[PDB]
DNA sequence: CCGACGTCGCATCAGC
DNA sequence: GCTGATGCGA
DNA sequence: GTCGG
């Protein structure tokens, strides 16, 4: 990491703006600049050099100059001193506690892990599970464990219905040596953009994974998206593995390529690519790519028979999953 | 100088 | 209940 | 906070 000091600074500023300021566009701007700087293949020597990169403007350039000269950023040194900002930033590290809930908890005197555990009463279901596994959810998953988890998920899915196809996406599909959680794209021929011919398609996979004690908790669940918790089995006398976040997304089978493009990410890559689509006159979601008429209303879905077809429409050279870790 | 910034699923709540 | 908005998340 | 028209 040539520029890790700068990128950490911008990331901390991004998180400040999201959690404390509740300024989602500043959050995205800071993360976009951190990402372009992270892939820049030179050790940055000045703010002016960084300002050449798209997403780095005047203000970030000045912060880079202060950071290069001093090793620090006074704006951040002060944010770290604000008790309210410290409290809010801590509380939002619990899954299910966002910017608004964190600020309300602080108002109510609930500011520390101690306070949260004393007040499970005041937590919704999601937050209660985020608190239960607070430590575990900050541990990363070695790719070796991702492979064991993939084996279980793919085999249990096959036992329910051999026509399911489960694909592990996220950073795993991008070839990362570790991942923050497990993301699973699911398809079944009974669920297409034209009809849903079988109910409970997601539910049946979730129940089977619960049956074998792989899924341990549910954060939210609907007809096409599961957000929950899972755990690898341990051997005799072994310490248990940490509990891990798992997301399962059921996507219409004929829309698999848009779905796997979405779920492979990264999230910044998707934002960048979707914004480029818009400048090229297209809109992309996890289901389709459609043209945008001058009216601004999306037209009919365009034929897609590969991930690369999506890149072709917007005049981008193809980028393998490994090259999408923005 | 300023409007737009990616797109959408599930949980929650307010008004009717 | 339904609908629409907001929060939080992918 | 940055960018493009
Ligand atoms: N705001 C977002 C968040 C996620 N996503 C997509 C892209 C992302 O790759 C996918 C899974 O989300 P996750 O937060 O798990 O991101 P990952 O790419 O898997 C890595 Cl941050 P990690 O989960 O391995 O740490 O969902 C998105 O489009 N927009
Ligand atoms: N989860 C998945 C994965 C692949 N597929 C289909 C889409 C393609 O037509 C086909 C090609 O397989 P693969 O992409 O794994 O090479 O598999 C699916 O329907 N659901
Ligand atoms: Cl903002
Ligand atoms: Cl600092
Ligand atoms: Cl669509
Ligand atoms: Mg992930
Ligand atoms: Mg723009
Ligand atoms: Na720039
Ligand atoms: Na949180
Ligand atoms: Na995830």
């Amino acid at each position: 990491t040539l520029n890790g000091g700068i990128t950490d600074m911008l990331t901390e500023l991004a998180n400040f703006e999201k959690n404390v300021s509740q300024a989602i566009h500043k959050y995205n701007a800071y993360r976009k600049a951190a990402s372009v700087i992270a892939k820049y293949p030179h050790k940055i020597k000045s703010g002016a050099e960084a300002k050449k990169l798209p997403g780095v403007g005047t203000k970030i350039a000045e912060k880079i100059d202060e950071f290069l000269a001093t090793g620090k950023l006074r704006k951040l040194e002060k944010i770290r001193q604000d008790d309210t900002s410290s409290s809010i930033n801590f509380l939002t590290r619990v899954s299910g506690i966002g910017p608004s809930a964190a600020r309300k908890f602080v108002d109510e005197g609930i500011k520390t892990l101690e306070d949260l555990r004393k007040n499970e009463d005041k937590l919704n279901h999601h937050q209660r599970i985020g608190l239960k596994y607070f430590g575990d959810f900050e541990k990363r998953i070695p790719r070796e464990e991702m492979l064991q988890m993939q084996d279980i998920v793919l085999n249990e899915v096959k036992k329910v219905d051999s026509e399911y196809i489960a694909t592990v996406c996220g950073s795993f599909r991008r070839g990362a040596e570790s991942s923050g959680d497990m993301d699973v794209l699911l398809t079944h021929p009974s669920f297409t953009s034209e009809s849903t011919k079988q109910p409970k398609l997601l539910h049946q996979v979730v129940e089977q994974l619960q049956k074998v004690h792989f899924i341990t908790d549910t954060l939210s669940k609907g007809e096409t998206k599961f957000m929950g918790v899972c755990q690898l089995p341990s051997k005799n006398d072994e310490k248990e593995y940490p509990h891990r976040r798992i997301d399962i997304r059921l996507i219409p089978k004929d829309q698999y390529y848009c779905g796997v493009l979405y779920f492979t990410g990264s999230d910044i890559f998707n934002k960048n690519m979707r914004a480029h689509a818009l400048e090229k006159g297209f809109t992309i979601n996890e289901y389709t790519i459609r043209p945008l008429g001058v009216t601004g209303v999306a037209g009919e879905p365009l034929p897609v028979d590969s991930e690369k077809d999506i890149f072709d429409y917007i005049q981008w050279k193809y980028r393998e999953p490994k090259d999408r870790s923005e």
